[PDB]
């Protein structure tokens, strides 16, 4: 049995008072984790290699997610059964060293360590032909699903609440890898295409997006005892709103109370990306990232983002380092032109099981320190019945209520413990 | 730590549009199977011998399930606990070669796997002797529980919606096999016996059924490098609606709005089944299955059931085959003698660890296709209280509305994997 | 991997009529179990050494628990994720032998065994410094966490229904072990001070407690093949409700519709107890326990227990055993001087894999009589809002209801398993 995972957990005080808290800008899609986490996650896998003749080999994989709050001991939850698929390598003797899988699998999936930020992952129940050696680079094939709460209609109304049927979207992968363009240097190129796929008779809204595209181009050079990744994304309508490679083309959204809203995303989005993590000499290791994402829709809601970061780690010993992250981040709203925006600071000292910035278990004592000022926020009081702005980006004063997080202040601290296993 | 299980999970489409579905006849108790099964399924069994002294040792087993509707990657779900017992085998020196257990643990369960049916099942908590050497044969005893959602009153009433408590049932199984009637030839017994075990002072609705008999027969014989079984059981009252050995002695059922309602069982099922699977030459591998059972009611409300199907494969190389299924179903409403019936054709491609049609790891891509022509339904609209043929057969026109699937055609086809460890 | 665990499961019926029921004393904490115990409930484990270099090393460890009412085979359940931690021995040269810990870890409980009571548990998410060496004895160090559901408001107010926020609670513990105080016997000593560490403005109500002490002293002293423990306990306000090391500083507590109502907790509490187990000979074996626990609150609803019992185990053979379990409680409530009361007899025969009562799996077969005389009862008729005495202790015939238990009789009997790996 093949034991596998991730695990996060901890506890935090909050200077101000009471349990620890974290901090993210109204606007981003990401924190800077250093000492900013607030949850114990964690990923159980339990997978073994069924059968093995040769070359031939069938592997079974599986993954159980749990997340809680802890504050508490007994801690009961719904647990997520992510993964649960099949892969069975070189079967196919025409085509060889190639992987056809079917199954629920979290698949290929590319992110930023540092803001936990996951920029291409099309992972859900699907299946493909993985790695066929074209003799410049691997090309790889998928089809994978995803489906959206409601969206769609058993029959033709004018009436958005008629709409509360879930619509499934398909998505189709092609992608085309290990392409050397330079001496060190590697290209990853890949096509993704996205529909909602309906029901005989059903119909969605109209203006809905119902489709879209996702074009991916990364550049991974080595350097340094490291590496630095540098990528590049377009994506159109449908594709817009989740950013990573799933497609929601229904358009349709849902308050608390179940009525239903319209989050129309026509439009498109660009994203510019550079990251990396370098040894310099032996004490010193530092990850950082850089980004720069533009979501421009139709419905003037979209927003401009920006971030920078780095993680600087010193090593005193090979087990004991004192590891830094300072980021800041800066949104402004394509509907208002305002601008949100705030800084971190961490400081930490970590006992590791490795000499690298890459290396877990690793347990920490820390501190953070963050300052903000939002300028705006998105109006979610009342109802979508209630409210016609409900969901729409607003100042901080709008009508007199009070909308993002303010400006002010805080520092937080604690121990926690990291580990991939 | 020994890791053992069963998982199938996948991905598909339907013809008309949307995510695939999957066809089952109404009134039938299965569906065939192959590339048509719409979940991802799996049971994780984690378990340990955990001391041995000789031919004495103690084993200790385990089971936590999950379904999901694998339309997504994140998918919460609470799990269900099904097994957690302890066997220590030889423990008692003048019944040698037999196991006491007890726990919570899945029993001797007699299936048919084409069709996933359990045609003798009595799994639950529960404690047991097995395996007593008799001579002749092997001498088994068992005792297991189940408990219904409700159906006991707290004090006399005529009403029905006073009859709200868990109602307990217990089992009580004595089984003789591999008894050689034959050569080649094997014949088992089994006698069950179930009742509603009250609390002190409860009543349950006059007319309820109470208790009930399971008899079960069933000749295992060898051939074409595979076997034949060839079953015949009897039941009566309470053990005809579950009719896999456990018992229902209430009578009380509920609709989506609590009220109660009154699904009374006294009455008597048959069933005969004849099923198996041979191999016919290197080439050739065949499963097969024929069916017919009969609930019948005093209150007229049973059916009477005819099914035969076969899935032969042909293997093209150890490991790819072709894998075709066939089956036909057809059922007959008790009350209105009006008939539901449906057919199924499947044809698929796999990859398998084995050259088995048995054998798993599988890999599959498939279409699928079925036709129905059904006439008749169950009355579910409204509620217990609005209505007073709540749960009957009904024809499929009756006052005009529409009861069954009616008259139609589908097609389907995917890919999916499937396993047991 | 490394798999451990604890489990427990099984059948049984009672005399009267149903499945199965347990006994335990109306104002005691606790049930005598062998063939008390009503449930199935597991713990499974599974950890694993992640990074040894010499002395050094790092250990991953996590637990999932289930409980279920084991009247079913199929049972859902939302399981509980009690720990995910990381221990790293020896990573600080100047402090040896010592660990440093993060997550969310069981913490060096103390409990006794036949009652299921842990009488020292501060367990939860949190971090420590373990095992440093002061010479005489071992010195550790750590910090937990827990929260109770409300108690807190976000400005001031004289309602307590206003107070409805989690109010979490910190707790800081010092213990000072393994010194010999004399030949063969031990000494620990320990220190624990919680309070309620309230959000920045928020406030508590006027007279909450907000923090107390628990002071405890154990000897361990060997004896008989066995030992016997002897604890001294003292715990002031917002220690005392659970008594085990955690603290409740807001006094709220919530009806099942959600209102608010005042369980201060301003008082103290003394704790006297005296377990063991020995073995007398080769063909004996026994448990003991013995308390005294006096809780005094300044509402005058406190309680003052009294409870013993033994379990003594003959031995047949060095694995089959005939155990017999006998327990007295005794109950006074602070508010009325009236006594609940009650004593249970149990008779089991059982196969250990082990010549001990301290070894497990074990197999019982057995039967339980309790006969009891309750005379007051805890007022939960009601809502917090229409009752005013919703939660006090009041005789048993107050205001022409029953409360208590009352003046009866009951016997069970039936099979388990239990094991810890």
């Amino acid at each position: 049995v093949d034991f596998h995972g991730y695990a996060r957990s901890g506890i935090g005080w909050t200077g101000s008072g009471g349990e620890q808290q974290c901090f993210q800008t109204t606007g981003a899609q990401s924190k800077y984790r250093l000492g900013n986490e607030c949850e114990t996650y964690a990923e159980l896998k339990l997978g073994q290699e069924v059968w093995k003749e040769g070359d031939k080999s069938f592997y079974f994989d599986t993954n159980v997610a749990y997340s809680v709050a802890q504050q508490n001991d007994w801690e009961a939850t719904d647990p997520a059964f992510r993964e649960a698929n099949v892969q069975g390598k070189n079967l196919i003797e025409w085509l060889p060293g190639s992987t056809i899988w079917a199954g629920k699998r979290f698949y290929q999936r590319h992110d930023v360590h540092m803001i936990d930020f996951y920029y291409w992952d099309i992972s859900g129940p699907g299946a493909g032909l993985e790695n066929i050696d074209v003799g410049f680079g691997k090309l790889s094939l998928a089809a994978t699903r995803s489906s959206e709460a409601g969206g769609s209609s058993s029959f033709a109304s004018n009436n958005i609440y008629d709409y509360t049927n879930e619509t499934a979207n398909d998505v189709f992968d092609v992608r085309l890898a290990q392409m050397e363009i330079n001496p060190g240097g590697t290209l990853e190129l890949g096509v993704d295409y996205g529909r909602a796929n309906l029901r005989d008779n059903y119909r969605l809204v109209d203006g809905a997006s119902k489709d879209g595209w996702l074009f991916t181009a990364e550049h991974t050079q080595s350097v340094l005892k490291g590496f630095n990744k540098f990528v590049v994304q377009y994506a159109t309508d449908s594709m817009t709103s989740q950013g990573k490679g799933l497609s929601q083309g229904s358009g349709v959204a849902f308050d608390n109370e179940k009525f239903a809203y319209n989050i129309n995303n026509n439009g498109h989005m660009l994203r510019i990306l550079d990251h990396g993590a370098i040894s310099m000499g032996d004490n010193w290791d530092m990850m950082y990232v850089g980004m720069y994402q533009d979501i421009n829709w139709d419905n003037d809601n979209g927003t401009k983002w920006w971030t920078v970061g780095i993680r600087p780690m010193y090593k005193w010993t090979p087990i004991m380092s004192t590891v830094m992250e300072i980021g800041y981040d800066n949104v402004e709203s394509q509907r208002t032109g305002d601008k949100n925006n705030q800084y971190k600071i961490t400081l930490a000292q970590q006992w590791q099981a490795g000499d690298s910035i890459w290396s877990r278990p690793a347990i920490r004592v820390f501190a953070t320190y963050a300052k903000w000022d939002e300028k705006w926020g998105y109006d979610y009081t009342g109802n979508a019945d209630n409210n016609a702005n409900f969901g729409k980006a607003v100042p901080a004063d709008f009508n007199g209520g009070s909308f993002g997080r303010g400006d002010s202040d805080e520092w937080t601290f604690g121990a926690q413990m990291e580990i991939w296993w």
